[PDB]
């Protein structure tokens, strides 16, 4: 049914498996990124593709085709699946080497597209708890590389599961907030807008994009350091990201934030960014 | 010609695959161990197999067989493949659930055997090491006592050693202190006494206990505590311990010879010591 | 029904009230001891006003009369509230002044000694913890081996252990280490051994040292060193100590089963030694 | 002579008392605000109140009353002591409980309105300051734009400055960066141009927000970012600001003189600037 | 044959001698400055000046002269060796008190000027690009030793710099010690990226005056432009790096950490800047003998 | 009067001046120590000199000489200047090289000896008062190599001076006790005694040697971190070096420490040292 890019092939699903002696697999020693398609059209596709290079780069792996193939190999993936709404994961892996820890020992890394259909939390909002664990940090694994090693975002997720959170967010190696296990944060405060700066999370490009929209209305906006007492305190906090877009956190360790329901910001940022995903993209077909 | 253990079934090495959909790949949600087998014997099995189970716990990971039978299988696997002299890779995976992070909707985690032939130049004449600029996954963040398939931080390590000129990476941690190698602890002697770093910040090596029982057992004065990069400079012997290195001297750091720049006195009298333990101890493969 | 000791007088507790011109209420500048009586008995007198005496003096506050003079106003006290089984609030305050926060314009510390009566399913199932986001107060700033009256840390980490489903909250520090619960020490048990984190971070505890002589009289390996996240969730048995806990195991830290989830064979063995300690010493309250 | 409004009634001052077993006592567990009025006028007192609310939704703490009966309840207790120029001092407390920490056992917090007449030498010549040993409550641990009944933090660094020669403390934080003052935020003035470090270290002092207001308004070159003890002590001017202070000079920073030794012209300026500021607005006590 | 300036005299180089005593010496008690000589002219004297005052305010060092007669003092010691293109290194110690470190006990601070001819005796040196190496050290803490004092303990930069020796770079590159990039061992870094250019703020560093000029030219050439915190990912994934200082001007750095950045060779951007720069340079200056 | 051993020559005080072209005063790129002598006897020389091999490769600089010739050397610098109770000062530069900070370029290390004489403080004890800036780091700067490099120790210096306190006491980068401005320290509370760790401080010689004395005398003894809270409500402290043998400090902060003089524990530690000084060392005649 659902066929997935696998080194030049398609593959169905149930039949899509990686070398066990691949050290994507042995190490997570790996790229990956996160695309969506709406109404047949990729938005951002070059942004995340450059997003993917970037990270490759980072941690010293060539990827073995260039940015325009990659582009193409995506569109033919969705095609073949007949899809106009998905989700997209490129995956880039080291490859195959011995089984220590020398990447110069491994050869062919292999390429993976996966391209899956896609289909009250926005209404009512999410609840957030703040994890102990903090954020890998920009001097030991740099979050701004979306490798393979997402670990880190697991055990915030574990804790938020057992803690009563919908989501869990991280601060970072010197106390500040960084972002939650999946997705940037934003905090607004009388009218104005404040996000961490990207160093200690991820360059998001739907971070991205709702700075534009953000600029784009007048509201006042700051890239700068949070703290705890700034997501307490604030009259409403949203959290953005590929899959989730924008999603509203209205409880954040047991307190209500603002009155509790999704604010009237973040309210004309969910509709401004709809629009611009009906409207922009990379077209699959013709 | 070798067989892999995958979930039941023994597998052909070029036939051993996972899905990509599988968590341990996705996301590298899962734990792993590195075991030796030596003359027909699996050394420290039991321990090995102990903090497996514990990688797992800190992962919130639920292995689905018990460790006796996790015993038996990786001693079925040596047997099936004919093997008295080998490296073991034990791994639990998450399992396939969706292309979310969250690990409640992931069922059956993978329990794999991976059993390969093992049969130093460089341990005559000692490795070089240099000191890394990245810093050591934080206790506090995703902690290096667990033995997880996150091991990107010690591949960066990896990479500037590659790049730096050094047969080995050494880590500080968060805090400044020492913490260990890309993939074996540390070991620092001084004026006939030993020192090695306090576990928290890198891994409770298996190796790292059984040199320390040598340690104790010959009396020679050691203690663990905090070190920093001075005492690896000033260091009359260095070396780094682990299931594949075994013991490895360090005899060259950032540019500076330690020592005499030859193997040392202490370290050759451990590396003697522990071979003899190798061959006198073990879980037995086959009588 | 019971009466206060407040400068001089025993006061009603209706109507036992301090200015709030008092330091002590406009900035939390004072310090506070916790202390048991039992069985006519009370438990440790001496240790806790010594670390009373300590705590003033950390924060440069004079306590306007002797130790043995502190000691006899709180077994007065008790005398007085007919009391054989209570807990014990001594609280010295730096006094009313002008305003602004300077000390030095503050002239009379209040002393006020407190007495309760005192008369546990929670410890044959054991309690529930989670970790908390927020950081102990940092011994280079706020320092909590202080037993001082800004309990606002601890207070913002029962408000996350409220919210999160946890009985009791465990704070880590500023670098990363474990520090204690949000109103106990911490204790881990693996493979027989003891581990619990040194006292820098946390609060020196008189029940923390009275477990630590039992643990040694026992013979069972003991060790101060730091611990880490991974230390706790891998545990065979955690537990806390305080003067008002006693020891209280702990069975689920972040949603992990620690151990069998039940309350440990060392946590029981020592939790009976403890209660054997408590009814034998103690300063008489009567003749 | 001088009334207290405390929980619904005038109480003079010498018999204005809490129960010690209010939680704002017993753990400092509450919060305040400092507001001046100035010629029958309140300066700044919707923007004081605000700040009074997010600090009480920072603890979890519900003020039971609105934030317009709160204001009037301020102009009603200057009105009572018939004050024109005035400090005033709101206060918010958890409330009686049991004797542990939870906040849960809390019923009616108390609410409290002290006002005090209001109405210098060490501003013509400026004040000395010294930069202390303890760090500021840290961000992630006792967030200081919290402003609590908390404040032995800011007691020590004024016990260092009193033992120290100094008329003021300043503080760095938890990562080696200028925080503020004991009791004030910090600018420094370099080449014409105004630094100030960014809040979340320190507190979101309303007069710093008016001074920034003018700065502003007047053209200088403003950045706020973060400063060092280098950025201190080769300044051309210094400053303090806060509700009490207003705009103070600090003219020598651990020894050294800062510039000429002088209060500033950028400083006198502004100085100048807000003393027209709080002549001119406020909210009205009467009429 | 080359003069230098020590406490009212020129003095032979192979004379140019300090006590032992001098704190400077025992305990790098004192402070310096770089300062380059173009065609005649000392490019941004008084800014060098003004740092060399601001550092010795910082470690609480009176210089016993006023900043023209600094001024006038390295001229005259321009002159006195017939220097057109030089390199200036002015020196000021703590002076010889006893052996503790009081420096209450110092009287007399020394004031030192050397001048060394500097000759590119090839332009396109820097056609090819440095290879850099990320250090272990840490910088010395903006709250322990503030890097922005120029002063004579350099003893950080030379560990940084042994590493970078010992590990194949030209350049040794530090973080600080909260883990944000800082500077190279002797200085300031910049990263290009999608035509934008960023460098970390001061407080970790040092201000440069290389550095100040250079951010001058960008915004003259509108190149958006952030003072910002960098990471080690910034520096693997940017388009372009370049360092800056007297000595070096502007260099560019075309591999870190074994990845070539970019295309491995010297920037569109930085290309465009060592332009600027050496048209600044040859424009602009106090003349040592109009 | 006196002459200072320099590079193979005897040179008067008045003379002794090294070339401003030494790194050594360039950039304090040298190492030092400080050694006594008492009634013809060089307290720990041995002790000393190996000290001063290893902070020279900490900063990897070759002493162009043995420990043997360094010792001679020391000893005939005494005998020259006709000492018996002295002060003696050893350093090693990086030496002459051009003016950039790479020591390749440095070719002949100098070698100097400088021994100066020696012969109410101690009876009432020191104030002492916590400095704001904090050690150089053992991951910077390791405080442990004994270098030419003091100026964060003068740094400390400057701020007792301002702040009324006869000596100055460092917190490391981690918020824990690391010593004085030049001299280990040591807490004594209910008959035990504390000092940190030697990683954030300086392996002291004299710290060595009380610590033999306090096991001797059975004092229990342990070495681990001290904060803020361990110097305020101490019994008593004290700090160890070569030129200051034991110093009581009696006020830290503006508290006094116990009953604000020389403590018990403290004034047996010091009579056991001068014993020890007094029939222990090298002799430098015969
Ligand atoms: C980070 C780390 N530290 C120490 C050890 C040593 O532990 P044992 O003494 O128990 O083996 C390990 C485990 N050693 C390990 C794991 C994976 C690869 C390699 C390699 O050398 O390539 C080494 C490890 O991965
Ligand atoms: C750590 C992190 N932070 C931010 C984002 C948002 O980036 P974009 O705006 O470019 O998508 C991501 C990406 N978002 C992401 C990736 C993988 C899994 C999940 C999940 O919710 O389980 C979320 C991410 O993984
Ligand atoms: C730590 C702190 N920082 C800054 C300010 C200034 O904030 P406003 O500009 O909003 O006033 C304050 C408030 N100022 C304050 C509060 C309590 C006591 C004292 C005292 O100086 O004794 C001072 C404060 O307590
Ligand atoms: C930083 C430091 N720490 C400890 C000691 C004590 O070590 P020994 O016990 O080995 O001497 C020293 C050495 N003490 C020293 C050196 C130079 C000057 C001064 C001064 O107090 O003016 C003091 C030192 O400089
Ligand atoms: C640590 C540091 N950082 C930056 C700079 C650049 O500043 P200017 O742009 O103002 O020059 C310097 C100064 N550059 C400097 C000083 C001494 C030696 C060396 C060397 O590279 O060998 C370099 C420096 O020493
Ligand atoms: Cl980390
Ligand atoms: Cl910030
Ligand atoms: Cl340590
Ligand atoms: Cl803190
Ligand atoms: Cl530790
Ligand atoms: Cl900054
Ligand atoms: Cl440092
Ligand atoms: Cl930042
Ligand atoms: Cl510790």
């Amino acid at each position: 049914m659902l066929y997935v890019y696998m080194d030049g092939e398609f593959v169905p699903e149930n039949e899509a498996k990686v070398s066990i002696f691949d050290h994507g697999f042995l190490y997570g020693d790996g790229v990956f990124e996160g695309i969506r398609a709406y109404n047949g059209r990729v938005f951002r596709l070059k942004e995340h593709i450059d997003r993917l290079y970037d990270s490759a780069k980072a941690i010293d792996l060539e990827i073995p085709i260039t940015k325009e193939e990659f582009m193409e190999i995506i569109l033919e993936t969705l095609r073949k699946n007949n899809l106009r709404d998905a989700y997209i994961r490129p995956i880039v892996t080291r490859g195959i080497g011995d089984l220590g820890l020398d990447p110069r020992k491994c050869q062919n890394p292999s390429i993976i597209v996966i391209t899956k259909p896609w289909g009250d939390l926005y209404e009512k909002g999410l609840t957030a708890i703040t994890v102990a664990v903090r954020r890998n940090s920009f001097d030991a694994l740099p979050p701004n590389i979306k490798s393979l090693n997402y670990l880190n975002n697991i055990l915030a997720k574990i804790e938020a599961n057992a803690k009563g959170g919908d989501e869990a967010i991280f601060l970072d190696r010197n106390g500040y907030v960084s972002e939650g296990s999946g997705d940037n944060i934003f905090v607004v405060k009388n009218g104005a807008i404040t996000t961490p700066p990207t160093i200690n999370n991820l360059r998001g490009i739907t971070r991205e994009a709702v700075i534009e929209i953000i600029n784009r209305l007048g509201i006042p906006f700051k890239e700068t350091n949070i703290g705890l007492y700034d997501l307490y305190t604030a009259d409403e906090v949203f959290v953005t990201g590929t899959a989730a877009e924008i999603a509203p956190i209205v409880v954040i360790d047991g307190r209500k934030i603002g009155d509790g329901k999704p604010g009237e910001i973040t309210r004309k940022l969910m509709e401004e960014f709809s629009k611009l995903t009906e409207s922009e993209g990379v077209p699959i077909y013709e």
